[PDB]
């Protein structure tokens, strides 16, 4: 599809190990947010991630409408506090960049880029 092919292209061209897109699961008022599309994923455990608004990497970006950058997960977060950003755990991400996706001044999704094994973030 359009989203999948765009996702694989940007991830490869930007020199990232992983990429994902989160959206609200449904139209329902108390709908959770979930990682819907992935590129460079090691497993399908990202599908176990259920985020309420304001929770996880996707929920935080969705709520604020502001990018989130973690240049070094090991320095920025305690190993125990990683459960608050579950994609970091299922995908063993060591650095992340998460940006809001906008449509007509409204955030509809979260685009995430991640590095593994201590590979630094390329220029943002
Ligand atoms: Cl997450």
């Amino acid at each position: 599809r359009r989203f999948q092919e765009t996702l694989d292209k940007i991830r490869k061209e930007e020199g990232y190990d992983f990429a994902a897109i989160a959206f609200y699961e449904s139209n329902k008022p108390s709908s959770p947010i979930k990682w819907h599309y992935v590129s460079g994923n090691k497993n399908n455990r990202f599908k176990l991630i259920i985020l309420r608004k304001g929770r996880g990497l996707a929920g935080t970006v969705m709520k604020t409408g502001k990018r989130m950058v973690i240049a070094n997960v090991g320095l920025a977060l305690g190993p125990e506090e990683k459960i608050d950003y579950p994609i970091l755990l299922s995908e063993s991400l060591t650095a992340v960049l998460a940006v809001p996706l906008w449509y007509k001044n409204q955030v509809y999704g979260v685009l995430l880029f991640g590095q593994r094994d201590g590979r630094p973030l390329p220029k943002i």
